[PDB]
């Protein structure tokens, strides 16, 4: 019943403007071989590796279609996007060029209509976190101080003060992204995180269960001082076979607690760490690369 945190690596194409500007490659992406070489030295394995020329489909089917197999058997969830600016976070996230969440949203659908024994419903929340403030992106607006991060006797996450919103198909999701992204803008997206999480109820006593789809903040750097930093912790701890029978340390940050219970330990959770193959970004894809390693 418990399982490791799984690790892609997503390495997108150089981009016309980075051609344009010289740069060149950095990277010899080995997908079968499940591994990356940075530069002439420096060697790194993952649990799945994808190279520039993975679909979207590709990349769904290999992170992301298990998950929603454990999230319909009532195990939490959660996919991250993890990276530098310009990497390709949002890009794969998708909140044939379609993203992940309306992948998984499809399929999950179309599940529902398959078992036909239960009685399910789906609700979904939209949600940013910048400087450890929340703002809800579904609804006409609501106080930061109003929003409220518990956590029950059993170990379930509540949100208090967060709008939930009924779904009964792909398109009423696409509507209200579409609205949640419109409503985040009126301190640029790059530097905060954005947090959309799919609550399935099934009965035949009830079954809750959550998946979590993240697209974090930018990975760029000029202890424990930031929330990026915090979740590095918290995968490290969950990675670690001397800290992992511990307490593992999610009260650091508001992102780390609003995925306490589907993070790790008795949750899936899939962590696609996105980076640029410029020569340009070389130290960041480093640091990215290094990051990601800690979570193995
Ligand atoms: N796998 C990919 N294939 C092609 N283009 C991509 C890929 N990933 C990202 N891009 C492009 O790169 C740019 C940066 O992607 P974006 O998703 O905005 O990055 P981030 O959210 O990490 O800042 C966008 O113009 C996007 O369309
Ligand atoms: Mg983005």
């Amino acid at each position: 019943e418990e399982a490791p945190v799984r690790v892609a690596l997503r390495v997108r194409p150089l981009l016309p403007k980075e051609l344009l500007h010289g740069h060149q490659s950095c990277l010899q992406v080995e997908p079968g071989l499940g591994r990356v070489t940075l530069g002439r030295d420096r060697h790194f394995g993952f649990h799945v590796v994808l190279a520039e020329d993975a679909g979207q489909e590709a990349v769904y089917q290999a992170c992301v279609q298990p998950l929603l197999e454990a999230f319909f058997e009532g195990f939490n969830a959660t996919v991250f996007a993890y990276g530098q600016t310009g990497s390709g976070k949002t890009y794969t996230m998708g909140e044939d060029e379609q993203g992940i969440v309306p992948r998984a949203m499809a399929e999950a659908f179309k599940l529902i209509d398959e078992n036909d024994l239960l009685d399910c419903l789906v609700h979904v929340s939209y949600l940013e976190v910048y400087k450890e403030e929340f703002r809800d992106l579904l609804e006409v607006g609501t106080a930061s101080r109003d929003i409220q991060l518990r956590e029950d006797e059993r170990g379930n996450v509540v949100l208090c003060g967060v709008k939930e919103v009924d779904v009964e198909g792909l398109d009423e999701v696409l509507s209200l992204l579409e609205m949640g992204n419109a409503a985040r803008h009126t301190h640029l997206s790059s530097r905060s995180h954005t947090v959309f999480t799919v609550t399935l109820e099934q009965r035949g006593q009830l079954l809750v269960s959550k998946f979590h789809f993240v697209d974090l903040a930018g990975s760029e750097r000029v202890q424990i001082n930031s929330s990026l930093l915090a979740l590095g912790n918290v995968i490290s701890a969950l990675g670690d076979p001397q800290r992992r029978g511990s307490h593992i340390p999610y009260r650091d940050s508001k992102i780390t607690r609003i995925l306490k219970d589907s993070l790790g330990g008795n949750a899936k959770t899939v962590m696609i760490a996105c980076v640029s193959p410029s020569s340009s970004d070389f130290d960041e894809t480093l640091n990215t690369l290094n990051y990601a390693s800690r979570a193995q």
